[PDB]
């Protein structure tokens, strides 16, 4: 199976005027890209996939694929939804575009079974020739990707080499690897990153990485070279930021804390989502003086 | 304020050879008008919202429209989306084909806060001079609007007259209405029909009601005349098949039972959503028996 | 079947020194019974029963059932442990104090499976020849009695009558009413007392009526005689105090209240319970101010 | 600090018409000691403690203490309540009779505030000089110790030395290891075992060590030797046992396979707990089939 692991960042989506910052989002990527990180998710759950159109969606993973021209950096794209149809045509257009791999979120809202997830990704996993990572998040989505499923689905379809764990649940990701440890168990919760690696895990697609490449970089290479000891006090040392990341809605608090460090011009969403509530922009404020922000 | 209340049912949208069924769609219509129903609610959850394309999400507000024109009974147009943006759009299209109203599902897989909740519907209640209906049903959408933000919404905005709850939470609906005893409490969940209209509620937006509609308006209009033994009758006599059509996903076990009932074609979904297992089947097939179905 | 419904309290245990305070109890069950109350339920959760010795035990049963005596008031002791062989002695104990039932908690902390339960109540049931109230709550037990369970119950042993719910799932008790509806279903859950009497219920075990019994008493009443308006306007009311004396664990709230009224003389609990943070405490004060409490 | 650590077993208690099988409780405990077992628990949750007498929790403490004498082996006794009073008599119970330390489970069913919790440990500490470690399962007891509790009483009181964590809540394990990294974090859920001694867990109190105490001992020294890998392959061989061990409530299922593997008398439990259904007797069945159970 061909793959994309390792230290891997969900990117924000900056916007201006309500329109999306181009050049910020460009100059976003690289500096993930100076910061040790193996690949970059273009409009996941952090950059506001929801809100985008299917135009901006279009523009932010050509950004992604051409800053990351000539480097190792992976651009494994946001490319799901809650029809599989629809989910098939964003898949193909996005391997249309230069994506190396897509991220596929479980289907939101309309709850499908196991029987149907397994057809939904079979779909999907069949439309292109370029890795798929199933994306678990069942406090978003409603529903959960059983563990069988996602073993069936890896080993059913030949694309499909991993799931992107964002459940809360350790247990789920002993069973994982202990009933199929060759596919890639990938953290979509940054508070855990450790536990998840030290226990087979393989990268992480981190929202911390925004503000902090850097630690999520060393954190996840010292854990793939086995030194968990390094891995284990970056993962200790963050946890603050790890948690308060989420005192509101991702990536209400991460696009707050780029907006407070300078990286991005205006902290500007799409509605339904908004500006934080003023004490936990004063919270997020209180807890970035702890940790060290690299610039541009 | 402008209402639309009593006893609704949240169609099925029949498939067949992968299109609508626009004939079914009619004539199961005018199955609801003819067995005591006040309203029909097009392209709900139970409609299969999420893989209708928007020309079919408009035939199916235009065929109910057109259907139960010259009758009492009123179109509640499903029309939500977790971007306001398209949840605007989607509420004007829905009031420019005829439809008395519309219901507009909480932001699914985005979590807004219940400030981002707030500007959400204030935008689309300020869009559109129609009824609007709140749903909320954690469950599938990850989030919950609060009693503080329905409550808010009800007095701030004149058309937003209620909310269709299906979060199996007693406790709010009595929450909500001793708050606010003015707003239209509508039950989304078939199982506590009866208790939710015996504490005030004005209506049902019923799945069961596809299947047993003269069952469900007689139990709506039953409390709505305080006749509370009657209608606590016909809620304990639906209880087996209010819960069976949950064993799976809805609507696949509704829509298992019409094609059972011989009430439509065939039984065919859009991807994710799949026909049952074959002892959901059974178990669906083996609870319908003990009901009277009405015919067309 | 012999039956003790209505409108019950769940007497709190006033302490004084570390000691029971048996005169300002012996004073607060006359209270209760002057203000229209069917039952009380003496060493209930909200009598703090995990910190009592078994004379104090037997020393509230006696007090209860000789202050109740001359009165219609009938005495429902709580007799219940998560051991079997304790739970039989404290029923067969209870009945030779002069209970006129006993109310059993379902066994906490170990998880009896279904069978175990049945066979549990069962060994009660047998033990006594006074009415049997099983008791729910998953919160604090760990464990569910469920509907097959409880049905099995009541119709295998004259003594087991019903069962005081407080899970806060009215579809549970739409499934037990329906398929057995000559069971005595009892609010365990002041919130929603209402919608469990309009379903069929036939009494509450409250907490709230510790400090405003007339209002729980009118309400009961008022259900029981079919004025379902008056029960609910009841219910409205009280939602506030409802709620906030459960800002924290019961019977922690209910004594602060009782003690800012003025029923009690000194604000005291065994540990592992104590009394509130500061803020619960003036925020129970504070909700105190809408409700008139009745004195001695 | 003195600390209890290492791999643990929370025994099992044998029962024969009724009553404690003494003698085969001691062969138990040796056959732990000769399979590499550090500490040994008599009376916990797996030893039926709610079910046991004051004589039999007596009796199986001096057992232990007294059968691993002139052993590396230690006696982590299980000595707690839901009052504080019978826990801290407990706790001087458990000392006077030879325990090398106590084992209290937070308070069940009664559901203490933080506050209370840190008290009601606070009074058990004092008691005893003797090692003191917490244990925290909320879904058994109803309630939850905090990070910020167990942290408190780590840091206030001299003998409490760390916890037993039976919660499935690997964030909470880096929480608690990342504000205080010298408390001991002991796991007290098998299936997990390695996840957390990874983390810096320094133990485990099993329930399958109860049946394969080598294959749990070479597990924790593994880990506990900085060999991860084989830590986690015997990890991953044990999660099929760790979690049909769980099909029904703990100790239901290790009884069952003690009983199938001819290392107990009979299959004997005191009420409410009861022999498994007849699936659930061949899913244990068949899971031991793949793993070689040591004998005697
Ligand atoms: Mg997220
Ligand atoms: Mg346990």
């Amino acid at each position: 199976k061909n793959i994309i692991i390792g230290a891997m960042t969900a990117l924000i989506t900056p916007f201006k005027n309500g329109k999306v910052d181009e050049q910020s989002y460009a100059r976003l990527i690289k500096r993930q890209i100076e910061n040790g990180i193996d690949a970059v998710v273009p409009v996941g759950t952090t950059g506001e996939s929801a809100t985008l159109t299917h135009e901006e969606h279009r523009t932010c993973i050509e950004i992604a694929v051409e800053t990351c021209k000539g480097t190792k950096v992976k651009v494994l794209a946001g490319a799901g939804s809650n029809a599989t149809h629809e989910a098939v045509g964003l898949a193909k257009f996005a391997k249309e575009h230069g994506a190396d791999g897509i991220l596929s979120v479980a289907p939101y809202y309309n709850k499908p079974t196991q029987q149907g997830l397994y057809e939904h990704y079979k779909a999907i996993a069949q439309s292109v020739d370029i890795p798929v990572l199933l994306y678990n998040v069942p406090g978003r989505t409603g529903c959960e990707i059983s563990t069988d499923t996602i073993i069936k689905l890896f080993r059913d379809c030949e694309n499909i080499y991993g799931v992107k764990e964002a459940s809360g649940n350790i247990d789920k990701c002993v069973d994982l690897l202990a009933h199929e440890p060759r596919m890639m168990l990938i953290s979509g919760e940054d508070a855990i990153n450790y536990p998840i690696l030290s226990n087979g895990g393989k990268g992480v697609i981190s929202v911390t990485s925004n503000l902090l490449p850097d630690m999520i970089s060393a954190l996840t290479h010292f854990a793939l070279d086995e030194n968990y000891k390094e891995a284990k006090k970056i993962n200790d040392e963050l946890y603050n930021i790890n948690k308060i990341l989420f005192c509101e809605s991702n990536p209400i608090p991460i696009k707050t804390a780029m907006y407070l460090a300078g990286l991005i011009e205006s902290l500007e969403f799409r509605l339904p989502l908004c500006s934080p509530s003023k004490e936990n922009f004063a919270k997020i404020e209180e807890v970035m003086k702890k940790y060290k922000i690299k610039g541009f």
